[PDB]
């Protein structure tokens, strides 16, 4: 499922800001909820100084263009720990085959990078 930790973000409003992140999300992030909402989905809040600059524009490019890809990324938490993320990022349609949610989902892959 890779459900464990997740960010839905609004495909309809630029940015693409978070609208729910669950409680594995916060705490693989060291963010409270608070800090979270409303914050980009692509969540260039954790990106930093190691993080690799084309996968930005890659991710960047998957959400401008409604795509589904997954991407491994060096972020940073909260109190500035590097970790490496497995991040998939899947459109949701509604029944109108519109976009209407981003559903992001990640993993801490750091132990086997």
């Amino acid at each position: 499922s890779h459900m464990t930790n997740f960010v839905l973000g609004n495909a309809q409003i630029v940015d693409w800001p978070i609208v729910y992140s669950n409680d594995g999300f916060c705490k693989l992030s060291g963010y409270h909820r608070a800090e979270v909402m409303q914050k980009s989905s692509a969540c260039s809040f954790m990106y930093g100084e190691l993080t690799d600059k084309d996968t930005v524009e890659k991710v960047r490019q998957t959400f401008e263009n409604y795509e589904m890809n997954s991407f491994e990324i060096l972020m940073y938490k909260k109190n500035r720990t590097p970790v490496w993320f497995f991040v998939k990022i899947a459109p949701i349609r509604n029944e109108q085959d519109k976009v209407v949610l981003f559903l992001c989902t990640f993993s801490d892959i750091t132990a086997f990078k």
